[PDB]
């Protein structure tokens, strides 16, 4: 069947589109060619629409039967809770798009009586009909790149009021079911030190190690009905409460198989019969889906000891080399079975013998020296991205700060480090807001961080030696300087004098000011302050940043203040 079919509508915005880098004073001062940054609006929604159309033909074999059966074994496992009306509420961001029907988040979120009165129909709609199928809204993301254009990405979301529903019948089914189901190869229940101890432990166990990642072109268009119908079937074999097993029923068959598509301007658009990216089952639903198409393509091409790590559509394997010619000749096998489950490849993969060459998560493993000068591995990436979307950040207010969540995941790199740390830390401290929570998300949940609590945060997810790195590898080394000329960002020895300075700053303010200064910016000064373990981080209540993947579903994991 088409993964879309449209009416001609166009896909519409909903206010005004900003496209290009704005030239101002505070971006500049990170990035001066402004030209290279761009914003998707709706403007290219006509390029992605072609793109993400096409039939799809899946072919369904034994090893995909066997894995399934397998996988619905672990499931069986599983005991899911409904969650109350006030846990679902407490759980919608609050900034979540408003309801069509009179109210918002922040109604959601206060448990205003219309809200929840709404929220109560919706539910009450859910177990009563079966089939009606339910509207959604499409929209062009809005997401910020360098220059070599990609179109927009095409979100399609059903009403506040379904969200919050998705979380009651679903929440706690999606948070610990791929962990049951998939064990060690669950990706979101890693920090990122955890996912370099996995990855590293892995490419060790083997005798001789073969690695590769796997990109399906377009994802979500590839899921069939029979795909999330699958998905369903193994949600069913959790222990549930009557009413969650139909909203769960009613959902699968009403929203997330297909459905109607709205635009902006409340004009039919099209129909869906593949994922919605905008729902809460996204990211399970892709990452069981993977995982099954992967299992199963793994087994077809007679792969050897197989060790997967799936978050969403993102995949990687690492296997027993069978020689370089037959890895060769099993991935191609690997490819025409994920081809035949309908996953064909973005790029055809590539056998990696070095563990270092692999992207995974857009991530790949490096190795740097702690002060002793041991080797410690950590992940990195390409900071063409970050630095970009950093520069937007600082021209405009937007809802997530990608900043603060480069700062959190990548904190040992050389870059988050030398450039974002130091160039955040200047203007927040210039602007007395190093106390001020801002917005930033965590494997697709949204987070209210306050910039001071940054070195306790970073000691609990990746140890004391983030703060002491050193002796970067050589490629890493190139591979920031190439991009700060690339994009004409300072020179990282502008960045050392520019984190001298706030430093400085720091720890003159005393207090978690003073701990920032100590911690953060060691790496700029020769003569080093001691660094202890910090009180604070042993107190952290990280409960629930690394259990699940959550992207598109709406989740929200800052503490609720009382009323
Ligand atoms: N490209 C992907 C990424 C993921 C898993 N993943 C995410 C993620 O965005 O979910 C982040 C991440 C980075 C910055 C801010 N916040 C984050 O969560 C991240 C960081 C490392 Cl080191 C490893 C994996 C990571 C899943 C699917 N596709």
């Amino acid at each position: 069947s088409m993964s879309y079919t449209w009416t001609g509508a166009l896909i519409t915005p909903c206010a005004a589109e900003e496209s290009k880098l704005p030239i101002n004073p505070l971006s500049n001062s990170l990035l001066r060619h402004h030209n290279m940054v761009y914003a998707t609006t709706s403007r290219s929604a006509s390029l992605r629409q072609k793109k993400v159309t096409f039939d799809r033909l899946q072919v369904l074999d034994d090893h995909y039967r066997d894995v399934l059966k397998e996988m619905k074994a672990k499931a069986s496992t599983v005991k899911a809770k409904l969650l109350s009306i006030e846990e679902a509420c407490k759980l919608t961001p609050p900034h979540s798009a408003k309801s069509k029907f009179g109210y918002g988040a922040k109604d959601v979120r206060n448990l205003s009586s219309r809200a929840v009165n709404h929220i109560r129909s919706v539910w009450e709609d859910l177990l009563e009909d079966t089939e009606t199928p339910i509207d959604t809204t499409i929209m062009a993301k809005s997401e910020v790149f360098c220059v070599q254009r990609k179109p927009a990405r095409l979100i399609v979301f059903p009403d506040l009021g379904v969200r919050v529903c998705e979380k009651m019948a679903l929440y706690d089914v999606v948070s610990t079911l791929p962990q049951a189901v998939m064990g060690s190869s669950y990706g979101f229940q890693y920090s990122p030190k955890q996912r370099v101890e996995f990855l590293v432990n892995t490419w060790k166990s083997k005798k001789c190690p073969m690695g590769f990642s796997y990109d399906t072109r377009c994802f979500d268009s590839t899921v069939t009905e029979s795909d999330i119908r699958v998905e369903e079937s193994i949600y069913q074999c959790c222990d549930l409460a009557p009413e969650a097993r139909q909203a769960i029923r009613s959902l699968t068959e009403r929203l997330y198989i297909g459905g109607p598509l709205t635009n902006s301007k409340g004009q039919n658009c099209g129909y869906r019969r593949c994922r919605a990216s905008g729902v809460l089952t996204t990211s399970c639903g892709n990452t069981l889906t993977c995982y099954l198409k992967a299992t199963a393509a793994c087994r077809a091409a007679k792969l050897q000891d197989c060790t997967m790590l799936v978050n969403g559509d993102d995949l990687v394997v690492i296997c027993e080399s069978a020689g370089t010619q037959e890895d060769a000749a099993a991935l191609r096998a690997f490819t025409e079975a994920m081809t035949r489950y309908s996953a064909p490849p973005g790029d055809p993969p590539q056998p990696e013998y070095d563990l270092e060459l692999i992207t995974s998560c857009s991530s790949n493993v490096s190795v740097a020296h702690d002060a002793s000068g041991k080797r410690v591995y950590y992940l990195t990436r390409d900071p063409t991205t970050p630095l970009a979307r950093a520069a937007w950040e600082t021209a405009r207010h937007t809802p997530i700060n990608s900043w603060l969540g480069n700062i959190i995941m990548y904190a040992p790199t050389l870059w988050a480090r030398m450039i974002l740390m130091t160039h955040f830390f200047s203007i927040l401290l210039a602007q007395e807001q190093l106390g001020k929570a801002l917005d930033c998300q965590i494997y697709g949940a949204c987070y209210s961080i306050e910039p001071l609590d940054l070195p306790q945060i970073i000691e609990r997810l990746h140890g004391l030696s983030a703060f002491t790195l050193h002796s970067y590898s050589p490629g890493e080394i190139n591979r920031v300087a190439s991009c700060l000329r690339k994009l004409g960002v300072p020179p990282l020895r502008t960045w050392r004098h520019r984190a001298r300075s706030v430093r400085a700053k720091l720890l003159s303010q005393g207090g978690r000011a003073a701990i920032c200064g100590r911690y953060l910016f060691n790496w700029a000064v020769r003569t080093k302050l001691k660094l202890t373990p910090i009180p604070a981080a042993s107190q952290l209540d990280l409960s629930g940043w690394f259990v699940a993947g959550y992207s598109g579903g709406d989740i929200y994991h800052s503490l609720s203040r009382a009323r």
